[PDB]
């Protein structure tokens, strides 16, 4: 499913991650654009042989099974492909077991290059939320 701008802010909102490890919603929306550009099909292989999936581009190297990432873990207990679904549920509580992990948002490289530092609340800026 490719999700809108607000749509999205409504569906993490909905999952609680609105100033989840105090976040604000902006900083997660503006995460799944440029992790993801809202697919929560998207599949992305890492330079390491881990890939990232689903709207928050969620690593094989941790916290999902793929089948195919050496010595990995499954932190969040879910096949990748769970993540791959038009119900971003999965997503949801697996970034919430990353955000809590110690480096907060810094986990996803593309919020620490893009979203970090920035007028994060434009995200959400005409949603109905
Ligand atoms: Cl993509
Ligand atoms: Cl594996
Ligand atoms: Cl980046
Ligand atoms: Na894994």
């Amino acid at each position: 499913k490719v999700f809108g701008r607000c749509e999205l802010a409504a569906a993490m909102k909905r999952h609680g991650l609105d100033n989840y490890r105090g976040y604000s919603l902006g900083n997660w929306v503006c995460a799944a654009k440029f992790e993801s550009n809202f697919n929560t099909q998207a599949t992305n292989r890492n330079t390491d042989g881990s890939t990232d999936y689903g709207i928050l581009q969620i690593n094989s190297r941790w916290w999902c099974n793929d089948g195919r990432t050496p010595g990995s873990r499954n932190l969040c207990n879910i096949p990748c492909s769970a993540l791959l679904s038009s119900d971003i549920t999965a997503s949801v509580n697996c970034a919430k077991k990353i955000v809590s992990d110690g480096n907060g948002m810094n986990a996803w490289v593309a919020w620490r290059n893009r979203c970090k530092g920035t007028d994060v609340q434009a995200w959400i800026r005409g949603c109905r939320l």
